[PDB]
């Protein structure tokens, strides 16, 4: 059980787009003392349910409902968000985090949860340095969100699947091999047009997995598009640009994250 009272606000962390976050302890049993991350909510942003165990993916821990609001207790998350510590570099350490990242999307997936929208922001790293999604759950309107990370059947306000997802994952790993957005104008528009038509261009620095996995993942078509089908992210573990991940023990934490917070 618990109730906002079980709970000491040390500092606000945040007042983001999806929500107001402050940094808590719990002072009940049986986690005396523990940190977590809370958030307060309910009474633009609508809401869908969770409960989510995977390792890769932000653990609820609480969530109850008092005085007409909704409060969400959670992991702190201590490491930042990932694209601050890159920002602070190899294509063997970004595999690392696109392996763990595919893990945990593909875990929302199989629950049904769709991001649409995945962006560096809902990424964030723990004490030693392993990723966790966040904000999965929720859904702004008026649907809105960030231009440069959509799927172009998105762009357009036609069906999704978990395909949009996936589009996204290959620009988030776009931007972590060149440090440049693959499709990006002026204007929120002109954006979203090279999104529907730019035939993407390679940058030739890239390792020929990176490219092969890259053309793979960005089809206009999300029925041609890698991890499109209801085997979701199998298709793309099998992919060569990860021969060299051991899935298993990946999924176990078992593998040196390349940095250290
Ligand atoms: N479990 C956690 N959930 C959310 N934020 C956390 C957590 N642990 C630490 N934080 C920190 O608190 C900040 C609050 O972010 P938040 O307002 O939820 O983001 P957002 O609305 O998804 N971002 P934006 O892209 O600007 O719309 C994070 O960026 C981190 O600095």
């Amino acid at each position: 059980k618990a109730d906002p009272s079980h709970f000491e606000l040390l500092k606000v962390l945040g007042q983001g787009s999806f929500g107001k976050v402050f940094l808590v302890r719990k002072v009940t049993r049986p986690d005396s003392g523990h940190l977590y991350a809370m958030k307060v909510l309910k009474k633009m942003e609508r809401d869908i349910l969770a409960d989510v165990n995977h390792p890769f993916v932000v653990k609820l821990h609480y969530a109850f409902q008092t005085e007409g609001k909704l409060y969400l207790i959670l992991d702190f998350l201590r490491g930042g968000d990932l694209f601050t510590r890159l920002s602070k570099f190899t294509e063997e350490d970004v595999k690392f985090y696109l392996a763990e990242l595919a893990l945990g999307l593909d875990h929302l997936h199989s629950l049904g949860i769709i991001y649409r929208d995945l962006k560096p922001e809902n990424i964030l790293l723990d004490e030693e340095g392993h990723i966790k999604l966040t904000d999965f759950g929720l859904s702004k309107e008026a649907f809105c969100g960030t231009v440069e990370y959509m799927a172009p059947e998105v762009v357009n306000r036609q069906g999704h699947s978990h395909s949009a997802d996936w589009w996204s994952y290959g620009v988030l790993m776009f931007e972590m091999l060149t440090g440049s957005l693959p499709f990006q104008g002026k204007d929120r528009k002109e954006t979203m047009t090279l999104i529907l038509k730019a035939k993407l261009g390679m940058p030739q620095f890239l390792s020929t997995e990176a490219q092969s996995l890259l053309r793979a993942l960005f089809k206009r078509n999300p029925a041609n598009r890698l991890g499109s089908g209801p085997d979701g992210a199998e298709e793309i573990k099998r992919h060569v640009f990860y021969s060299t991940i051991d899935w298993n023990k990946l999924y176990r934490r078992e593998i040196k994250p390349p940095f250290k917070p």
